[PDB]
């Protein structure tokens, strides 16, 4: 099979420098251990979508403000399997700053791939909101095996 993502989200408070690599990055933290391919495109959205809104888009899945969920990607599939949301009126930051824009990217695509929603406690793919530091940001934990081997 095939992969395909696309991004195309920019929130305030933050440089869209930031965002770029901070998703950029969040597919190579993953694919380094998937037997996934890529496949960036630069026009045609695919089973992977990223997109940021505000509590209900109309017809989406409000969450909340800055506290609750920050951003949750329902499972992979079709249309909404792999699509990614961020929180509008959230707060994004830096890899120091609260919200992490790199490691919130690791953890929604996450959920849009083929993982639960814990695994493990010191991995960072933990349900919770924490900022690490970019040099050393790269998947850990058990889970690396999770999603290379992918069982259950
Ligand atoms: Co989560």
């Amino acid at each position: 099979h095939y992969i395909t993502y696309r991004i195309n989200n920019y929130t305030p408070d933050m440089n869209r420098e930031d965002v770029d690599y901070a998703i950029r990055k969040a597919f190579q933290v993953w694919s380094n251990v998937t037997p996934l391919k890529f496949s960036k495109i630069n026009t045609g959205m695919a089973d992977i979508l990223v997109v940021f809104a505000r509590g209900a888009h109309g017809d989406d899945h409000a969450f909340d403000g800055k506290g609750g969920i920050l951003a949750h990607a329902f499972g992979p599939g079709s249309g909404i399997g792999g699509d990614a949301h961020f929180d509008e009126d959230e707060f994004w930051t830096t890899h120091s700053g609260g919200t992490n824009l790199f490691l919130t990217a690791v953890h929604e695509i996450g959920h849009s791939l083929g993982l639960g929603h814990s695994s493990d406690p010191k991995a960072v793919m933990f349900p919770t909101y924490k900022y690490v530091d970019i040099n050393t940001f790269r998947l850990s934990a058990d889970d690396i095996r999770g999603i290379q081997s992918l069982y259950g």
